[PDB]
């Protein structure tokens, strides 16, 4: 509450930290599917279906261009892609096991760096 604080997380490294892990997810054999925004001319659906698109090269961009308050605004972006995937395919596909595999990758990441 006022002058009233938890001591104080040292956040200095957390943008530098939130970009390793980027890069680790970009260079994934099964990342091909979240690398680029999906093409909502080409694709039939997803523009109507997916009400908040969000992909790897987006996130990176927002990263760069201090578009995240926080680290934690950070993880809901990255989570985004992967919820926005399994609404949008079965999970017995290619894509919907990348997405799997991928959230997995992520979540064991973001805890062994953060938590």
């Amino acid at each position: 509450s006022m002058s009233v604080k938890k001591p104080k997380r040292d956040d200095s490294k957390d943008l530098a930290l939130c970009s390793m892990i980027l890069t680790e997810m970009e260079t994934h054999e099964d990342a091909w599917p979240f690398l680029l925004p999906v093409n909502l001319k080409l694709v039939p659906g997803y523009k109507k279906v997916i009400k908040k698109p969000m992909d790897f090269s987006t996130i990176r961009e927002k990263l760069s261009s201090g578009q995240y308050p926080n680290l934690e605004t950070f993880a809901l972006d990255v989570r985004l892609v992967f919820d926005n995937c399994e609404t949008f395919n079965e999970d017995d596909s290619d894509i919907g096991r990348a997405g799997h595999n991928m959230r997995k990758y992520f979540e064991k990441k973001w805890t062994d760096t953060f938590k």
